[PDB]
């Protein structure tokens, strides 16, 4: 009697926390909207997916997140958002499944008890950059403090817009799998 599971592409705030839900692949992947900042996800045999918990709209907040996450094949953890002005989407990459995130390298971050790469890389068809942490080794379960990556992804002549969301997602690109996150402020 509560929790609600959606399988449409689709925007909103539950219990409290911004939602995104989006697939390419409908009928493939559903997400399960929890209390507070959690949510689960379920996919079979799917195509491209992200879904997450978070804000409307990004910023440096200090998160902490935990974690089940069950990829078979390729996905991430990831704390990921979107500015416009200009146009940039940005993943901080907590953990990954058969394949690890890589781009053109631009250095490191350490924070939060972990040491990050960081990427460029492009997205074509709008033309524009998206960001990239990942962290040196998995995790599934800690603090984010997202303004130091901003501050390094500066340094390196990376430059974010104004922020729209910012979310606790989970990735996904074919294979099957599930997760189960929860994400709130505060280190």
């Amino acid at each position: 009697g509560s929790d609600t599971t959606i399988t449409q592409n689709q925007t909103g705030y539950d219990n409290g926390y911004f939602y995104s839900f989006w697939t390419d692949a409908p009928g493939t992947v559903s997400m399960t909207l929890h209390s507070g900042g959690s949510y689960s996800t379920s996919w079979r045999n799917t195509g491209l997916f992200l879904a997450g918990k978070g804000w409307s709209t990004g910023g440096r907040r200090t998160v902490t997140y935990n974690a089940s996450f069950n990829p078979s094949g390729n996905a991430r953890l990831t704390l990921y958002g979107w500015t416009r002005n200009p146009l940039v989407s940005y993943h901080i990459v907590e953990s990954w499944g058969t394949y690890r995130p890589t781009g053109t390298y631009k250095g490191t971050v350490t924070t939060d008890g972990g040491t990050y790469d960081i990427y460029e890389t492009w997205r074509y068809n709008r033309t524009y950059q998206q960001f990239w942490s990942v962290r040196q080794q998995k995790r599934t379960s800690g603090t984010i403090t997202i303004g130091n990556h901003f501050d390094a992804w500066a340094r390196a002549g990376m430059n974010l817009g104004s922020h729209d969301y910012q979310i606790m997602a989970t990735e996904g690109y074919q294979s099957s799998g599930s997760s189960t996150v929860s994400i709130s402020e505060g280190g």
